[PDB]
This record gives structure tokens, sequence and C-alpha cells, in this order.
């Protein structure tokens, strides 16, 4: 199915520069859920805005790493199977930094708001409901990290 090639599509103009997306994708995100904010704690600091954020080499490779785990799930698009012990563990940590589950939905809007910006005419609605279905999938993954 090139369900699977709308993604792989969409992917590659995003992952020309993949610091500058991933940027959008947590400006959006701090947009839309402040209290996301504090749990960046790099040397137990918090950053005062969201601004702050964009200064620390820290949270540019914590970027870079977001940016690697959604290029690794467009790299195995039907067989989301292999990463999925993974993404468990992945989840899981997140919640150890106080991650909590209802984030997800946040993310995810801030994922496609990323890629409706970058993809302008061609994010057509087919694209939209294929990221939003393997988005669906990595959620239900990293879940398990809170317990099944
Ligand atoms: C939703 C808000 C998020 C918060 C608040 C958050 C916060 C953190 C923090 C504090 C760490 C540990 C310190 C660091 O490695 O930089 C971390 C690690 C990590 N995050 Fe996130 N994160 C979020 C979302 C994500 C997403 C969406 C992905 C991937 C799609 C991601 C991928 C990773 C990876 C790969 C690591 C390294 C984990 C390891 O091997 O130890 N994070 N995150
Ligand atoms: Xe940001
Ligand atoms: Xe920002
Ligand atoms: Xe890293
Ligand atoms: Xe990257
Ligand atoms: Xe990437
Ligand atoms: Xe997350
Ligand atoms: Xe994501
Ligand atoms: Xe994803």
């Amino acid at each position: 199915r090139p369900e699977s090639e709308l993604i792989r599509q969409s992917w590659r103009v995003v992952s020309r520069s993949p610091l500058e997306h991933g940027t959008v994708l947590f400006a959006r995100l701090f947009a839309l859920e402040p209290s996301l904010l504090p749990l960046f704690q790099y040397n137990g600091r918090q950053f005062s805005s969201p601004e702050d954020s964009l200064s620390s080499p820290e949270f540019l490779d914590h970027i870079r790493k977001v940016m690697l785990v959604i290029d690794a799930a467009v790299t195995n698009v039907e067989d989301l199977s292999s990463l999925e012990e993974y993404l468990t563990s992945l989840g899981r940590k997140h919640r150890a930094v106080g991650v909590r589950l209802s984030s997800f939905s946040t993310v995810g809007e801030s994922l496609l708001y990323m890629l409706e910006k970058s993809l302008g005419p061609d994010f057509t609605p087919a694209t939209r409901t294929a990221w939003s279905r393997l988005y669906g999938a990595w959620v239900q993954a990293m879940s398990r990290g809170w317990d099944g």
C-alpha cells in the first residue's frame, strides 16, 4: 500500500533539516502545553521560558534524538514489530522523567502541525490520516511503558 509512501515522501522533505523542523515541533508543543517545560531538567535546573530551551545543547541533542526515533519508525513503516521492545522502554524512561500519558495527544498535534507547515500544499488529507495512524501505533507501543 502506498499509504506507507505518503509517509516516506512527506518525511524526506522534513528529514532534510531535522533540527530546524524538530525546533518547530517543540515550539508548538510548549505553546500548547506550557507544563511540559519543567520536565527538561539538565543539571537539575528548570528553564524559565520556552526560548531558554533553544540555547541549551542538551535540549537540542534531545531534538536530534526525537528526530532519529521518528526516522526509525519511518524506515520500519509496515513492521513496527521490530521497534516494540525499544518503544516500550522509551516509554518507561519518559514515565520516570515525569511525562503523563495524556501528553501524547499534544505531541501528536505538534507533529502534525510541523508536518502541515512544512509540506503546505502536499499535506493532503490521505497524508495526514497516514501519519495519524502511524503515530497511533507508535503511541500504543510506547504506552506499554506505563504498564500495558
Ligand atoms: C513529550 C515531551 C518529552 C519530554 C518532556 C521529554 C524529556 C526527555 C528527557 C528529560 C530525557 C532524558 C534526558 C535526555 O536524554 O535528553 C529524554 C530522553 C529521550 N527522549 Fe524524550 N521527551 C519527550 C518526548 C520524546 C519523544 C516524542 C521522543 C521520540 C519520538 C523522545 C526520544 C527520547 C530519546 C531517544 C531519549 C533518549 C533515551 C535513552 O536512551 O536514555 N522524547 N526525553
Ligand atoms: Xe522551543
Ligand atoms: Xe520558543
Ligand atoms: Xe546523545
Ligand atoms: Xe538528527
Ligand atoms: Xe533524521
Ligand atoms: Xe513521550
Ligand atoms: Xe513523535
Ligand atoms: Xe511517529
